[PDB]
């Protein structure tokens, strides 16, 4: 039963496996005034004749939108064996660049809530054919990323039905601004959120304190620790890896 360590061969690539497209794309961002970069999952069978749900993947601090694909990710790979094992419905993922730097901007990783919600989404789901409510699309990512996962999932469950921060960083919202009424829309609205990092992070406490806040507040969620697991991909892989099934056991790729 989930959440488990995922068995050998989950992120390796072999011979007859369907494998979807991942393409590169650049958008025009409001929140930057400039064309910013992001790469794009198709999965293997994406016809613009049929509907997909959309996961938001984000990297770490200093990372890039290559970061969970050749970069260590391997969310491609992760994604074709699930699809192929018939663990999950395809879907698209999509990992932009999470710091939305330039002229004029203070804090780019903060700025990127902005881009994502103005730009990247509204991009996404015009070149794509992609539902565009709440209950079919998710957000998720390792270390800074998993810190904006809690930050603009909890801020925006108009937009978000599924969370999946990894490793959770210190960027991390206190508790009072993530859940501002008190968890009253996350157990109305939330249908998954999944926290999950290495037992040997550093940085542990920070999604232990969310869990914390979640328990006390009566808000369901998922707490899966990494056994032996650090700050590493070994960690943020079958962190994907899981959150990818429950996430579609929960309904995310529903129709
Ligand atoms: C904003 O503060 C922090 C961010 C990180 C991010 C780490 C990563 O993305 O791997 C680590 C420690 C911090 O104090």
């Amino acid at each position: 039963s989930l959440p488990t360590m995922p068995p050998s061969g989950y992120d390796q690539v072999r011979n007859g496996v369907p494998r979807g497209q991942v393409v590169n794309i650049s958008y025009f961002s409001t929140a930057t005034n400039s064309t910013r970069p992001a790469r794009v999952y198709l999965p293997p069978g994406y016809s613009k004749d049929k509907k997909y749900s959309v996961l938001y993947l984000l990297h770490g601090i200093g990372g890039s939108e290559n970061d969970w694909f050749e970069g260590g990710g391997r969310a491609n790979v992760i994604a074709d064996n699930l699809i192929a094992e018939g663990k999950i419905k395809p879907l698209i993922i999509v990992t932009p660049n999470t710091n939305a730097a330039g002229p004029g901007i203070a804090d780019g990783y903060e700025n990127f809530t902005k881009d994502l919600l103005n730009s990247l989404i509204p991009y996404i789901e015009s070149n794509y054919s992609v539902y565009t409510d709440r209950e079919h699309r998710a957000i998720a990512g390792l270390a800074m990323g998993g810190g904006q996962s809690f930050n603009i999932g909890l801020t925006n469950l108009d937009k978000f039905a599924y969370i999946g921060p990894i490793s959770a960083a210190p960027n991390t919202y206190p508790n009072e601004r993530l859940f501002p009424d008190g968890g009253k829309a996350a157990r109305e609205k939330l249908k998954l959120l999944f926290i999950a990092c290495g037992t040997n992070d550093s940085l542990i406490g920070f999604g232990q304190r969310v869990h914390e806040y979640c328990v006390a507040n009566n808000i369901n969620h998922v707490y899966w620790l990494i056994q032996g697991g650090g700050h590493d991909f070994n960690v943020w892989k079958p962190g994907l890896w899981n959150f990818l099934q429950m996430a579609d056991e929960a309904g995310l790729t529903r129709d």
